[PDB]
C-alpha cells in the first residue's frame, strides 16, 4: 500500500502555498490549483489546474465575496471530484477572509471527505490590520472548514509578526507561515516510504487524525548533548500555530535517528510530549534507525483531541 497524497490550494493565498511547494520541491505528492483568477492560475505551476466560477466572475476573483467562492466550487464539483479521486489524504490549503478561499475551501474539503480522503485543513485568518470585516468573514470560514475536514491546522497571519524584525522581507515570513504545511505533508511522505523498527504507517495516520477537530503537526531536529529533549521541544513548538501541544489527548509520535539511538532518549522525548500536553496523552509510537544518519535525531509529533 503506498498512500496518495494530494495537496489543494484554493484562492490567492493557497495557490500561492502551492506555488512555494512546489518552487521547494517536492515528491510523491500531486498538487491540485483551485481558483476562479484565471490570471493567477494561468502563472500556477501546478499540474491539475481548475478554474472555478467563470460563469460568475468571467474569470477574475471573486471580490471578497464568500458567497461567489462557494457557488463557484459547488457548481465545479465534478471537476473537483474527478481531480481527488484517488487520493488517500489531502491537505487543503486556503487563507481565509477573502470571497475564492473563505468559500470554496470547506467545500472542496466536504467533497475530499466523501470521496474517501483523510481531509486536513492548514489555513491563515487575517493580520490584524486588514481589519474587522475580514476577520468576521475568515472566522465564519474557519468554521466552515472545522466542519468540513477531518482535522485543521490554523495560522493567525498576526503571528508572523512575532518572529520577523522591522527588516525582515515579507515573503520570507510567507516562506515561514508555508513550511507548517510543508513538513506536515512531508512527515507523512517519510513516515509512509520508510518501514521503522517500530513501524508507523498511514492507518496509525488515520487513527490520530480522522474526525477530530484542531490539530498540530511539528518536527524538530537536533545533535550532540541533550539531542532527543531538545529535538522533541522544537517538534511541538508553535509560534505560528493558533492550537498548542497543550490539551492534547492523543499524539503521533516517531524518532529517527543513527544507529546511537538509545532507549533513554527516547522514553525522554515521549515524557516531553507527555508533560508538555499536561494531560494524559495516548501516544502512538514509533522509531527509525537510519544507519546513513551520525548525530542527528529527528522528532516528528502530530496531535490532536484537544
Ligand atoms: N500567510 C499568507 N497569507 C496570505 C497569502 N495570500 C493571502 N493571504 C491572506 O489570505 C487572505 C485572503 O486572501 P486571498 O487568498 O488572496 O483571497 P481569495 O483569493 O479571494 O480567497 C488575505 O486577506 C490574507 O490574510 C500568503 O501568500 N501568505
Ligand atoms: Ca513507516
Amino acid at each position: 500500500h503506498m498512500a496518495t497524497l494530494k495537496v489543494i490550494g484554493v484562492g490567492g493565498g493557497g495557490n500561492n502555498a502551492v506555488n512555494r511547494m512546489i518552487d521547494h520541491g517536492m515528491n510523491n505528492v500531486e498538487f491540485i490549483a483551485i481558483n476562479t483568477d484565471g490570471q493567477a492560475l494561468n502563472l500556477s505551476k501546478a499540474e491539475s489546474k481548475i478554474q472555478i466560477g467563470e460563469k460568475l466572475t468571467r474569470g477574475l476573483g471573486a471580490g471578497a465575496n464568500p458567497e461567489i467562492g462557494k457557488k463557484a466550487a459547488e457548481e465545479s464539483r465534478e471537476q473537483i471530484e474527478d481531480a481527488i479521486q484517488g487520493a488517500d489524504m489531502v491537505f487543503v490549503t486556503s487563507g481565509m477572509g477573502g470571497g475564492t478561499g473563505t468559500g470554496a475551501a470547506p467545500v472542496v474539503a466536504k467533497i475530499a471527505k466523501e470521496m474517501g480522503a483523510l481531509t486536513v485543513g492548514v489555513v491563515t485568518r487575517p493580520f490584524s490590520f486588514e481589519g474587522r470585516k475580514r476577520q468576521t468573514q475568515a472566522a465564519a470560514g474557519v468554521e466552515a472548514m472545522k466542519a468540513a475536514v477531518d482535522t485543521l491546522i490554523v495560522i493567525p497571519n498576526d503571528r508572523l509578526l512575532d518572529i520577523v524584525d522591522k527588516s525582515t522581507p515579507m515573503m520570507e515570513a510567507f516562506k515561514e507561515a508555508d513550511n507548517v504545511l510543508r513538513q506536515g505533508v512531508q512527515s507523512i511522505s517519510d513516515l509512509i516510504a520508510v518501514s521503522g523498527e517500530v513501524n508507523l504507517d498511514f492507518a496509525d495516520v488515520k487513527t490520530i487524525m480522522s474526525n477530530q477537530g484542531s490539530a498540530l503537526m511539528g518536527i524538530g531536529v537536533s545533535s550532540g548533548e541533550n539531542r532527543a529533549v531538545e529535538a522533541a521541544k522544537k517538534a511541538i513548538s508553535s509560534p505560528l500555530l493558533e492550537t498548542s501541544i497543550v490539551g492534547a489527548q492523543g499524539v503521533l509520535m516517531n524518532i529517527t535517528g543513527g544507529e546511537s539511538l538509545s532507549l533513554f532518549e527516547a522514553q525522554e522525548a515521549a515524557d516531553i510530549v507527555q508533560d508538555a500536553a499536561d494531560e494524559d496523552v495516548n501516544m502512538i509510537f514509533g522509531t527509525v534507525i537510519n544507519p546513513e544518519l551520525q548525530d542527528e535525531i529527528v522528532v516528528t509529533v502530530i496531535a490532536t483531541g484537544f
